[PDB]
């Protein structure tokens, strides 16, 4: 069946603005997850999971009759794929569960993880979520084995499709580096937004750099894949030592052994994937990575013994049955458990990724320290487990349950608690006119709200207007939020705000967080007026400030946009068409086709542009609230041409005359391009659409407003 | 950007059943289309497109002053890719907008033509859509030249996404027969169901089969595509002579000049394509086929001249300005208008599929008899017109406006009025009552019911339980069907109903349609009390019993279920999986990922399968309404392999003692492997949606037995 995509194959694809439909959902249009899963007995499913760790199935049996390892893997993976760039990627949707992920060669035999699991899913259902459920059962079993854990949240809701995300443009699985659509470039410079080394890795190769097995060079890809997962030196010890305090790996036979994996497997196979043909299958006999591997003398209870033997040994290479490599200690006595045969032991073996925690010069110190105190190796893995599994849940607002837990960490990008009565209607009506009075203009204002807002990116749930980072280092700085004019809006809001808290009774006052967007709420407004329409725009109070003490300066860079088409905004130049880059940011900032455009046609009218820039502003009214865009970039009296010093910059003439009527970038005229986005421009662009325009325009901008907005949830 | 398509292109793609969400739909949840037009003042709108047909514009001026042959041509475009096997495409939706019939070859220029109408959509917005406009447009030209349309009925909601439609597997636009992807085999048999001879025509080459100029195979062509677009000889005819009496042809120069279709153009070309470098590029220049003919001597009026023209010239083969082959009549005088030039003049042609209408010998009896009887022509040209731009609208009770005919058409499987009183709640409880003493069992009754209403399709409208034609040529004798277990289940619903109006008053009395739903929702009731659930199931009385007469039965040979996964039926061996014809169905019977699931689920406890098969009867209490299809589907005791004697059918065994728990099909088997329909049925076989699952189940089976009442709307 030949497609749109195979005839068109760089057409934009507005698609991924329409994932996650309510015809997709099964659970009913009023179905809440917070409130299934508060009233879940989370100790009852703690209980269930306990026992499920020594209950061995004979499909997968159980190594050492604990399955406590398969499931830290699981649940490490399901955390794994998260890219700081973006935000994509991490445990908050359960993906693990759908293509690709399911699939990934780094995800082999995860596929019966998930099926052990099926008992409790069922027993509990709508109040335990598969994406919950993935990491409590990581949780339970660490403390199965004896570690204790830093706590937990619930609150991930299912989701019922494959997300869309860029994971590379390779065409073959785990493709070795410098191929034609090599992710590196210059001197082993991984393209953004990418996490990992080959395609269908959680981070990094266990033999080593494309299969050489130099601890010195595999460090190098581990510290940068893990600092692009949001995870530093002292993080990614604790937690690769961590893990691989447990368990094994499996590699007993060759992998041409192993069938297709579970998006080709055949219909028989029930979801599952990965048929080995060597010897059971499973078991024993199991082959997962094929290096065959076993870090401690006791594999299913917490120790120091990674440590212990990673310093205590010297380590010689050799090869795994399917041929791997991998490093053997053999002065060693065979000390190591076998994970079914009572009688075999073996001697004590590491990945080349191990020992890059030695003979990196870096990792080795803090490795040491671990090594020397095992209480604080302990604690730091606790608290990286915990970031990682939750470090794309958003706000401490959506945490759920009894075991979250209270210490507020600075990755949290936390905001204070609010103590005191917050603004009411009246009040909100006050401050818009004071702000109106200041002399600030519309321009101005919907800017200035505009960059708090739309910092928020749903794929972690990061950013938003809660907390003022706005007036804060780095966001003060960013040059698409004008540092220059920002700092001018930031002291006239500042000075509205300390005279209406001093005049206040009763413990009422106004944070900044709030007035920066009931501010842009008034210049909605006074732009509304200035069109000769009247409309309040909703605005809900209860956002806090936070302090610089509370924020990350460095972890805040990822945020900053360097794209931005709802200003018209492009740092520098990109190997992705601008519009492409609009598209993205729309999916980020959770908007529809339909809501895109109205914002956009709106912002450009309102005179939210970066630098004053007329590209796209085709009104002769600026700052009123008229659907002029639409109208004015439908209108075939108007011929657009690329200029001859920009190509990425068109003029508009009269086609009669040749007179110069405006001008726009590829994000302006792919309103008028697209068949889709250009239908969707026609129905704001038509005659009986001003009131459509204004009220659509409104509630976009108010869900803007409130994207990061858990408080109300 | 590697996707899930490229890595496993052949996995079943469920986001056909997840378009048209409100998520991409720019209006409100409340817009009703309908009540729009109802209120669009339109003989205001006609006016406008009358000054419009001799209002030319610069960039694509009117030949010989009128555009009235373009847009004849632009609304048979609309409507001629409708296709009777599935009734996918035609105008009923405005798809020619959107990829990829706005880049067909076939419709180049067609852009202009859209475009030329934006101040008219734009002036009367929401109330017109551009599916109504574009055949209004048509009408209203037709009448400019002197035509009297037989009318016109308004009501095609404007979509706003491409449809998932297969229109082929050529991957080369306008590919000859015989390649990899070849859409012939055998004698010329044309693949089911495509309705065209090569990818991206309409439906036969001008030139001739494969670009062969023989009059007498092209008509072979022309038979067979129209029959697949339900146009028989005599409307084939009057369609062909009465559109070319109006316009032209353009071929002005090689083809090499004409650049990218709009889905390749520029940016800067605004939605528009088909740039041409030869001379002006557009009027006197225009290249569109690459033909240059010009049939009649008055292109801008209605007139007789089309068959004076062919039977009273001999006819040779030429070749226009592109080497196309096209005809010109010998020893004719320069009588033909220019469309530019005052002062030139040309010889008749014709288009090799022109002469076909005269060599083809059934055509030429048609034709001849048109010739000598032009107000026959004229009638069956209006009449057919008519067909040709509604024949996709569904029932008469969605034709809107002030221009309905008032003549019933056989074509529109017409439903006779209502002129009595409903049966009301009281009624039917006793009906139901009966029905279940009657000795009927939950499986027939379901069965039945599903059997008349699931023959509804969304994407041309026909079809459903309305009119009672399950008890008709052909649909009682469909394999589907069971025929001689419908007919007992037919004969005791018969006698019930006479019996029951036997003993009314007043002119009260139920329809057989009405009671064969009611009775299936009866069915549905007991399943549900057999499983302990009380559950009263809606029911909308108001169906009406349509004649045999009134039942075109070669035009219903169509909509014959040849594969339901529905009741495990197929009906031979296909290419296409059953899974990719499940949903298929699904689509047609507009439903979403869930409903379908839930559907087939219940089904099969309810026994509607043919034949009484136990394949997917995953239940130990057949008819009781219960989610046990999904609980013992995902029991991982079980474990599946393909039978010896068809790999399409599984063995379901225990995995520990091998005993044969159940069998299934593929259809039963995929929601146990593809990854979201996995997920979906999860929701359903958790311990926590028994009542999810009746509920669900008897929203989406009233659903489809209300698919067609078009009266309610
Ligand atoms: C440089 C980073 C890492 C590399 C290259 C890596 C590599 C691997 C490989 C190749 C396996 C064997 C898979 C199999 O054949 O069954 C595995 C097992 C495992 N890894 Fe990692 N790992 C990394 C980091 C982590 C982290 C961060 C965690 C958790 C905190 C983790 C926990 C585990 C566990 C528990 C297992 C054992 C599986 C079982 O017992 O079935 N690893 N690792
Ligand atoms: C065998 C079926 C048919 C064939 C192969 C066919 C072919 C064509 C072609 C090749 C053109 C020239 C396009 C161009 O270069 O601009 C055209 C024009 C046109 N056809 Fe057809 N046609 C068919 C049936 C129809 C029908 C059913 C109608 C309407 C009832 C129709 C009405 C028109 C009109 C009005 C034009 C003129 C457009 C203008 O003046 O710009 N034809 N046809
Ligand atoms: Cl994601
Ligand atoms: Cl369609
Ligand atoms: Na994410
Ligand atoms: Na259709």
């Amino acid at each position: 069946g030949t497609s749109n995509r195979d005839w068109w194959p760089n057409q934009l694809d507005l698609s991924i603005l329409h994932r996650h439909s309510s015809l997709s959902d099964p659970m009913g249009k009023d179905f809440n997850y917070a409130q299934a899963f508060e009233k879940l007995d989370l100790a009852a499913v703690k209980r269930d999971l306990h026992a499920l760790m020594t209950t061995s199935q004979d499909w997968w049996p159980a190594d050492f009759g604990h399955y406590g390892g398969l499931f830290i893997r699981m649940a490490w993976h399901s955390a794994g794929t998260y890219r700081t760039a973006d935000g994509r990627g991490g445990a908050g949707e359960g993906q693990q569960r759908f293509a690709p992920l399911n699939s990934w060669p780094d995800n082999a035999n995860l596929d019966k993880a998930r099926r052990l699991l099926w008992p409790i899913k069922q027993k509990y259902g709508r109040a335990i979520s598969w994406a919950d459920l993935l990491i409590l059962t990581g949780n339970v079993a660490l403390e199965s084995m004896g570690f204790k854990t830093f706590g937990f949240a619930g609150g991930r809701a299912d989701t019922w499709e494959p997300e869309d995300v860029y994971w590379g443009s390779e065409k073959i699985w785990l493709e070795l580096s410098g191929g034609p659509n090599s992710r590196y470039s210059g001197d082993r410079q991984l393209e953004n937004p990418l996490a990992a080394v080959q395609m269908g890795l959680i981070y990094v190769n266990p033999e080593g750099p494309d299969g050489n097995p130099d601890p010195v060079a595999a460090a190098r890809d581990i510290r940068d894949t893990f600092a692009r997962m949001a995870m530093n030196d002292e993080e990614t010890v604790a937690l690769i030592a961590g893990g691989h305090t447990f368990g094994k790996t499996h590699g007993a036979g060759p992998a041409s052994n192993v069938g297709a994996e579970p998006e080709a497997a055949g219909i028989e196979a029930q979801g599952l994937g990965w048929k080995s043909a060597y010897r059971t299958g499973k078991g024993a006999d199991a082959i997962t990575s094929g290096l065959e591997v076993t870090w401690t003398t006791t594999p299913t209870q917490w120790s120091h013994n990674f440590f212990e033997n990673l310093f205590g040994y010297e380590w010689e290479l050799t090869k795994s049955p399917d041929g791997a490599h991998q490093w053997v200690a053999k002065g060693a006595d065979a000390v190591i458990p076998d994970a079914f045969d009572p009688s075999k032991k073996h001697r004590p073996t590491m990945l080349t990724t191990d020992l890059s925690l030695r003979f990196d010069p870096a990792y080795e110190k803090i490795s040491r320290r671990f090594h020397e105190n095992p209480e604080q190796f302990a604690d730091a893995f606790a608290r990286a487990w915990f970031k990682l599994t939750h470090r794309d849940m958003g706000p401490r607002a959506r945490y759920l349950g009894p075991e979250v837990p209270a210490e507020v960490l600075l990755w949290q990008d936390p905001i204070p608690a609010v103590d005191h009565p917050l603004i009411d209607a009246a009040d909100a009506a006050e401050l818009k006119a004071k702000v109106l009075a200041s002399g600030l203009t519309v321009s101005q204002l919907v800017s200035t709200a505009w960059a708090a807002a739309s910092t928020f990116r749903g794929s972690d749930k990061r950013g938003g207007a809660n907390g003022a980072r706005i007036r804060l280092a780095p966001q003060k700085d960013w040059e698409a939020n004008q540092p220059e004019q920002l700092a001018a809006v930031l002291e006239t809001l500042e000075a509205i705000r300390t005279a209406f808290n001093g005049a206040q009774r009763g413990g009422k006052q106004v944070s900044l967080a709030d007035l920066i967007v009931l501010a842009g709420c008034a210049g909605v407004e006074q732009a509304a007026k200035n069109a000769g329409h009247a409309v309040t725009v909703p605005f809900a109070p209860g956002r806090a400030d936070a302090s610089q003490e509370q924020t990350d300066v460095e972890s805040m860079a990822v945020l900053e946009p360097v794209a931005d088409g709802f200003r018209n905004y492009l740092k520098g130049k990109y190997r992705v068409p601008a519009e492409v880059l609009l598209v993205d940011k729309a999916q980020l900032l959770t908007l529809s086709a339909p809501e895109m455009t109205v914002l956009l046609g709106g912002l450009r009218v309102l005179g939210a542009n970066v630098g004053q820039s007329r590209h796209g502003v085709f009104t002769a009214r600026e700052q009123a609230l008229t659907n002029d865009f639409f109208v004015n970039l439908l209108d075939m009296g108007t011929e657009w041409k690329p200029t001859a010093a920009d190509a990425d910059v068109f003029e508009g003439r009269d086609r009669a005359t040749g007179e110069l009527k405006w001008t726009g970038t590829r994000v302006d005229l792919v309103f008028g391009s697209h068949s889709q986005l250009r239908a969707l421009a026609e129905v704001y662009g038509s005659a009986d659409a001003q009131e459509k325009f204004v009220r659509d325009f409104v509630a976009v901008w108010n869900k803007v407003m409130n994207l990061d907005r858990f408080d109300l949830a």
